[PDB]
RNA sequence: AAAA
């Protein structure tokens, strides 16, 4: 009986080869690739050891792609060819469509960044019936997130503090923001303390925080804080990436949430921190999570970050809660990054609909 | 019979704009989606009075045909070319097939080495014009309106870049301790450590005396003098500079900048870049440091390469010291060239092994 | 997956 056979060029995207073989169910896969993508082509390879194979050709060079083109259409008896042009150049795929489709039993196909299958032949289309899982991708973009939390590593009462945490960092941001950076700086003491009154101390006995923020006008707040994992919340705003995550875990859309995530190279050197990462099932959101912005910088690494571990079909999110400065903002749209200021979308208590709107409004759009 | 050529806009600028320039139409249409009407909006700013926006959904195929078709048959008696460069795959080939119907309509696509490829007649020929930076910028939508040139330097700022570079090689970390205190507090006049180096700047002679010593007992002592030394020993700009300076020789680079700031809206800076290269075809960027300490500067730099010169760019990021294996690995991450200058022959012999590098390099597609 |  004719097998099915799948033809899928690779271009720098290892997820729609991926998506695509898993889609169809191939009984033989042969992988296109340049000198440029042939890493990429190896770990989807590496998916599938037993039924893909190889082939490498140059990317633009008409002469070599119809040649070799021809050489593997000649190669092929007459089965049931599925050619993925998703991927690779425009060159590649104007020319194996034209020379695969001299075959009746011939569909080329195209899986977009929803995971829809559109069938280029028929011009009939349907739906991917699975969902992505976190750990292929990013092993199949070359990397493992082998450190991370779930909102469930939290207990409920480092759930409930959050509010309360909030509410004190806005009696005095800066105040906060220094005791904050002291704790997690040497995070080992027991009490830190500015010179206008405000400090932070540990109580080990009773398990707690006690906390003084000064005001411009000479007023304190002093209060506790108390939750079961509270030392780690006050490190380097983990609480406010555990806000986001709590959050986005109710979502419609949320399929899994990670937290506090690290990729690290082969030596086990840590490359990047990942503060939230969302599985939506056909594409991954990537979370930043700051108090505020200080250096506008940071939002070109993390940009950058989600396309090398993620690909260019993911979304990025950049929550703070404090207004962001229109050089921050602009640096945002310049890289395709969703915005969001938590103190001017409703406030701890009353931001989820305004954060759920904005992202369903970009969840379904095809990223340039 | 007018020439109309219609192209595909997708997140890249350039292969739109080089395509119109290549073949000089009567008649331009700009197929954009909602999410590249920005860049379709730039390319028209440079071809006001020839072309027109038309709006298209990237990827249902329904609609992309429907409405391929009728601007196809709106246009009876037309010789219509097709850059199918940029745009979603789905355009490609619709309007590849749905053109091609007609015996006056060549498919083409041009590639990041400005080689115009005709996909219709299996031919190629090199694009007779070269890159434009301040074109290229501002249809990525930005401005390099600061910046300096090699030739903005004296010749003594030239010469005494491998006294400078000597100089650190005595003692790495206390030369890097004195040149961060006089870039902080650059007015003082003297700045000393614990170990005995110092710096100092003498007004009178118009000159620092630096003293660096080691860890065996043993101590350089150096005058450094050029016309701007006061600025080349500020954040490294001596490096930048030499840089700056060996690539000026290159025989591909066509022009260089240094010290460029990409602003904002309102003149606040997004980005400093350390050096661009005009390549002709395509643009190389450059990230200078003495030594790499933050790795995830290697992230910054990469983004910064995309937004302001787009997916056909290489990007360079050459050190003083070894690049650690974090770092390499992170460089192959981002498709960036890394170069250390100590491990590739010293800041008097790196130079062909670099022109080496980036010879390679310089011809492939990026993905 | 929208100069790969
Ligand atoms: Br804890
Ligand atoms: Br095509």
């Amino acid at each position: 009986h004719m097998s099915h056979v799948q033809i899928t060029l690779v271009g720098g995207q290892a997820a729609p080869v991926y998506n695509g073989i898993t889609y169809y169910n191939p009984d033989k896969v042969i992988l296109v690739c340049s000198k440029q993508t042939q890493n990429e082509a190896m770990r989807i390879k590496a998916e599938f050891p037993d039924i893909a194979e190889i082939k490498v050709m140059d990317p633009v060079n008409i002469a070599e792609i119809v040649s070799e083109t021809r050489a593997l259409a000649d190669s092929m008896p007459d089965d049931e060819i599925y050619v993925n042009i998703s991927g690779g150049t425009k060159s590649w795929a104007f020319y194996f469509s034209r020379i695969f489709s001299e075959r009746s039993n011939t569909k080329i196909f195209y899986i977009d960044q929803n995971n829809t299958i559109w069938n280029f032949t028929d011009q009939t289309h349907s739906q991917a019936n699975f969902d992505l899982n976190l750990d292929v991708q990013f092993r199949l973009y070359g990397n493992s997130l082998k450190e991370y939390k779930l909102v469930s590593d939290f207990a409920d009462d480092d759930l409930t503090i959050i509010p309360k945490i909030y509410k004190i960092r806005s009696f005095d941001k800066r105040n906060f923001g220094k005791l904050m950076n002291l704790y997690s700086e040497n995070s080992e003491n027991v009490f830190f303390d500015l010179d206008n009154g405000s400090y932070l101390r540990w109580d080990n006995e009773q398990q707690l925080f006690e906390i003084n923020i000064r005001n411009r006008d000479g007023q304190s707040k002093h209060e506790i804080l108390k939750s079961t994992h509270i030392r780690r919340l006050l490190r380097n705003y983990t609480w406010l990436e555990l806000e986001i995550a709590r959050v986005l875990s109710g979502w419609k859309f949320a399929k899994e949430v990670r937290l506090n995530g690290i990729f690290r190279d082969k030596h086990e050197n840590a490359k990047n921190e990942i503060d939230c990462i969302v599985n939506l099932g056909n594409k991954i959101l990537f979370v930043e999570c700051k108090s505020h912005i200080t250096n506008i910088t940071d939002i070109d690494k993390f940009k950058n970050a989600v396309k090398v571990y993620g690909g260019s079909g993911c979304k990025a999110l950049f929550t703070t809660i404090d207004p962001i400065r229109n050089d921050a903002l602009e640096k945002c749209r310049d890289s395709n990054i969703i915005p969001f200021c938590i103190e001017k979308n409703g406030g701890i208590n009353n931001y989820k609909s305004n954060l759920f709107e904005i992202l369903e409004k970009e969840i379904l759009n095809i990223n340039p």
